[PDB]
């Protein structure tokens, strides 16, 4: 099938997000945007902003675009149930990280060009930032590109507009995140990228307009750490640096990642203390004890030493020896989550990128996308996963 391919840039340790370039307006102004399957808006600062940080590109200049239209209110009223303030339809977006971006809406021409020179254009309603706070003030990306789906009487989103204006493509997009940059694919997924070929693992979405799936358990050394009787409904969110899970599952995983974190390999006491542990030593016993020792001995043998950074986040010198995690999907299929995904590159170490959820919002984030193709099958309401050799940029 026809696949249009766009370059993604970024990383987990320094940017904390991945981003792409799109052209906005006539003549085009190149604007870099965080790729976020967890939000619906497309927005960035606009010239004349007074409460905005400095980003890779200068604020979008509405006066230089022959095709921009500020969405002024008619009869002090606004389409899409938006609110009128000071003559313009107000843009206002809060994120779970705590950030609140605000300003006003405008429309202009959006232009998306693959690196094979294939181009989709359309008009989009977009937000001008007149106020930024929190991480937005200090990030390098100029704005955010929400990748979620349009609602019945809501603002048509980028993804829906993109496919409405490229009927030559199948309604599927794929995100291929590597350690540095990656690729966005419109039209399907690339089987050439699959490792070896392994089979795509499919899961049904659980809400009509957002990307959620049900995770029925999470195993380490054959042992389910998830306490949830029913499932967890998890957002599949490329705009979330880390994966976020309940505190109890977090503390169990951390209990064994600590055992596997040895800060000084020449302390024979500490190494011997660990190698002496039995199934009975643990707070929580394991069903695959033999696999735990296989991992522990591999770490000791290769001298894969560990340092703890801010908050007891373990960082190993090698991927070698760390265990696989296994995510139980609704199939009862147990999907492999390897160290080259859930660890992320920070300088010369590999650091764990798994955090406590907040607000009761579990999230599958960038450390779950990494070194995978994540396949958003819009027409069939499913999301697919397969291990992949994702492009890198730079
Ligand atoms: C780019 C980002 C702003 C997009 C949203 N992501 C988020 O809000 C998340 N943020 C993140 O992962 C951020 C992403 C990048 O930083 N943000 C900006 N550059 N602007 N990562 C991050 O905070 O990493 C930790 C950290 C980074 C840097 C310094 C110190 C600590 C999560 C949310 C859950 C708790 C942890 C933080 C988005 O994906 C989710 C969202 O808020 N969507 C809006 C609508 C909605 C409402 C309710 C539920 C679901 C969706
Ligand atoms: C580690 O200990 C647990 C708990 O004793 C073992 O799991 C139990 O195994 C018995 C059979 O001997 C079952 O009747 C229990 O229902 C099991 N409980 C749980 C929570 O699994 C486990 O097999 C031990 N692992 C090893 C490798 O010996
Ligand atoms: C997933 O969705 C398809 C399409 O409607 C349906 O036929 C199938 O039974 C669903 N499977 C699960 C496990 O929900």
């Amino acid at each position: 099938d026809l696949l249009y391919k766009y370059k993604l840039y970024g990383d987990i340790d320094e940017y904390a997000y991945y981003f792409l370039d799109i052209d906005i307006g006539t003549p085009e102004q190149r604007i870099s945007l965080i790729l976020d399957t967890g939000s619906s808006s497309l927005s960035f600062p606009c010239a004349g902003c007074k409460n905005c940080g400095v980003h890779m590109e200068n604020p979008f200049n509405l006066n230089n675009s022959k095709t921009s239209s500020i969405l002024y209110c008619e009869n002090e009223e606004c389409p899409f149930k938006l609110n009128c303030v000071k003559g313009k339809c107000e843009y206002m977006q809060s994120y779970c990280e705590g950030s609140q971006i605000s300003g006003f809406y405008f429309s202009d021409v959006v232009s998306v060009v693959s690196y094979n020179n294939e181009r989709v254009t359309f008009r989009k309603l977009m937000g001008c930032h007149m106020h930024e706070e929190s991480l937005f003030l200090y990030q390098q990306a100029t704005g955010v590109l929400g990748m979620s789906l349009s609602k019945p009487q809501g603002i048509p989103t980028f993804v829906n507009l993109l496919f409405d204006n490229a009927p030559q493509l199948k309604q599927v997009f794929t995100i291929c995140i590597s350690e540095n940059g990656g690729e966005l694919i419109a039209g399907g997924y690339d089987p050439a990228y699959i490792v070896r070929a392994e089979k795509v693992v499919w899961e049904n979405v659980t809400r009509k307009y957002y990307y959620y799936i049900k995770v029925r358990g999470l195993d380490m050394f054959g042992t389910n750490m998830m306490s949830s009787s029913k499932g967890l409904e998890m957002l599949v969110d490329s705009g979330s640096t880390f994966t976020h899970i309940p505190e109890d599952l977090y503390n169990k995983l951390n209990y064994f990642f600590d055992i596997l974190c040895i800060q000084d390999m020449n302390n024979a006491y500490d190494v011997n203390k660990r190698l002496k542990m039995t199934n009975e030593s643990f707070n929580n016993p394991l069903v695959q004890f033999d696999d735990f020792r296989k991992s522990l001995k591999s770490i000791i043998a290769k001298e894969n030493m560990c340092v703890k950074i801010v908050d007891g986040v373990q960082c190993w010198k090698y991927l070698e020896g760390l265990p696989d995690l296994f995510v139980t999907l609704s199939n009862n299929y147990k999907m492999k989550w390897q160290p080259h995904s859930y660890l992320y590159k920070k300088e010369s170490f590999w650091c764990k990128g798994i955090e406590k959820q907040v607000n009761n919002k579990p999230i599958l984030g960038l450390t779950f996308f990494k070194n995978r193709q994540v396949i958003f099958d819009i027409q069939k309401n499913r999301i697919g996963f397969v291990d992949a050799n994702c492009p890198s940029h730079p």
